[PDB]
DNA sequence: TCCACCGG
DNA sequence: CCGGTGGA
């Protein structure tokens, strides 16, 4: 149950067939960003964060 | 609340300071995988998925 | 004050003039790895870790 | 045990879930900068330092 | 006054009109690498080292 | 051994942990530049030249 | 800042 | 096929 401008942008991403991680949605709520511009920039930043987090290589001492 | 061999692998990622997105944990529980080997393969596959997903490039009608 | 093979690899890095972040050194002690191979792989993972971390873009809400 | 603005900025990075390597902290105590604006710029510069350092490729004479 | 394979590769570099910084030449003499392959490999690494190092950004406390 | 301003700017680069190639130091001394502003501009210019040089790509009759 | 090209 | 680097 989200803000209108939050909904605007999220569907933009749906339109590009991109699932947005749910950690990003959670982070998005606790911010009440006010333009669509800010939402898009916030989300874009978070996608980078998790592109990078997911690339992190796991050391294996077991394997 | 989770399976012993699941908690084993998640703590590997902690030790390596890696955040696992929560969508992955979600999908992980609805699988009851049996060994640590399997759990780890699954998680890895999912990190690739999301690395790719967070990489996908948005088409903007605005910016 | 460290294991001899640890030292062995840390000096390779020094010969190539690459500073190792000290967090890597921390994590490295907590693992008593046994071959020089293992130490190097471990260290190399950790470099990617922090190449990536340091690449994370900060969200500017105040600039 | 640090300056107020130092603390202001480091929690920025914490609210964005970004680890600051501890060599950066070291290097930051050593300058008593006086606005957040300078702290932030200083830290960003050091993140680039280490993104780049960590990217340096090691020459292997052994493997 | 250098090794014959060393001379061999540097000349390659000349034909492509490429200046090798002289710190590389230094680091090169302290390694007596044996094949041309290893020379080229070492030099190539050292090129990346200084491409990166020269990229690092300066923090300016006065300008 | 060098002019005080030369020295002032060189320590800027150290407090940023940046090695200056020694070909830069060389060219630097044969110019006696006067303000620190002039010195830094020079070094920077020179850092670009060599970022660029060290990037130029080798044509290999090896490979 | 975004787009295209080359390398692993 | 994906990731990184360089050029417009």
């Amino acid at each position: 149950n989200l803000s209108a401008c939050e909904v605007a942008v999220l569907d933009l991403y749906e339109q590009s067939n991109i699932r947005i991680p749910s950690d990003i949605i959670e982070d998005l709520v606790n911010q009440r960003l006010q333009s669509e511009q800010e939402v898009l920039n916030y989300i874009e930043t978070q996608r980078t964060y998790w592109k990078l987090e997911n690339q992190k290589k796991l050391y294996r001492g077991s394997l």
